[PDB]
């Protein structure tokens, strides 16, 4: 009786796509619920509000995404993960009566990018030497990291740097820069193609980018009714590494492995799920 069925959503990529399986698998070992994962669900801005909606049940949202567009106003938060999970977890709790689980330990971080020969031939060490060369070179950005005060807009506020942008498709962007059309582009700190590019992650010399820990958001309401999944969940509190979920995104982004078979490997070998 009562095998209710969640709706587990991802953003854009196989990291949220990978994260949410994870979700699913501890969800549907340890408790008598089942779930779904829908891939590549959307951007931040359609998941919370999806979520909110009751259109999704859990996706994994990152803290410095619920302090940065989230939370309106955005409160001003330092750069320790910690102090900006629980501006979050309280934050967004308040707001909208979401409760946002433990964070995972890795930071995917957005993280503006160059091929390797492009830092050379500019001297492009860190993201302020971009204004040195805003002219001569052409930007690929994703839509949401444009409109995000974190992202472009942030580049401008905070950096001075009007880049000649163009908006891509996610998905584009990787590919505009490796073959050349772009030059500099939001990479997300994980990305597997980082390193499959030779892109360059350029160092955020003033700290625009806030912590960005993953961690299951879902309606309070969700977790009254299914209180086990907070325990069930936060099994991967404080776990996972940056190379550890690199790797998870090489098998499933570059070696066309299933999202739901690498997270099974992986939980598995971490101890995480039986066998
Ligand atoms: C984790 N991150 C890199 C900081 C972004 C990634 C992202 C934002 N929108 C889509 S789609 N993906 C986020 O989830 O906010």
């Amino acid at each position: 009786m009562e095998k209710e069925n969640l709706i587990i959503a991802g953003k854009i990529g196989p990291e949220p796509e990978i994260l949410a399986n994870m979700y699913k698998l501890l969800i549907e070992e340890n408790t008598s619920m089942t779930a779904t994962v829908k891939p590549n669900f959307g951007g931040t801005s359609f998941l919370y509000e999806a979520l909110k909606k009751g259109d999704i049940d859990i996706y994994p949202e990152f803290t410095g995404t619920v302090t940065e567009s989230l939370l309106q106003p955005s409160p001003k938060v330092s750069h320790e993960p910690e102090q900006v999970y629980q501006v979050a977890r309280d934050g967004i709790a308040k707001q909208d009566h979401l409760a946002y689980l433990k964070p995972m330990s890795y930071q995917n971080t957005y993280a503006v990018a160059v091929p390797k020969k492009i830092a050379q031939e500019y001297g492009l060490k860190t993201i302020s030497d971009l204004k040195k060369v805003e002219g001569q070179l052409k930007a690929g950005f994703t839509l949401e990291f444009n409109d995000r005060e974190d992202g472009n807009k942030g580049l401008q506020s905070m950096y001075g740097l009007n880049l000649n942008v163009a908006t891509m498709q996610p998905a584009l962007r990787y590919q505009a820069i490796h073959s050349g059309d772009i030059q500099i582009t939001d990479a997300y700190s994980t990305d597997a193609e980082l390193e499959r590019y030779d892109l360059q992650v350029l160092e955020d010399d003033k700290q625009l980018f806030p912590p960005y820990q993953g961690a299951p958001l879902m309606k309070e309401a969700l977790l009254k009714k299914h209180p086990e999944l907070e325990r069930v969940l936060n099994t991967l509190a404080g776990k996972i590494t940056e190379s550890q979920m690199s790797q998870l995104n090489y098998q499933v982004g570059v070696e066309g492995k299933s999202a739901k078979q690498v997270a099974k490997e992986f939980l598995q070998e971490q101890g995480l799920l039986k066998k």
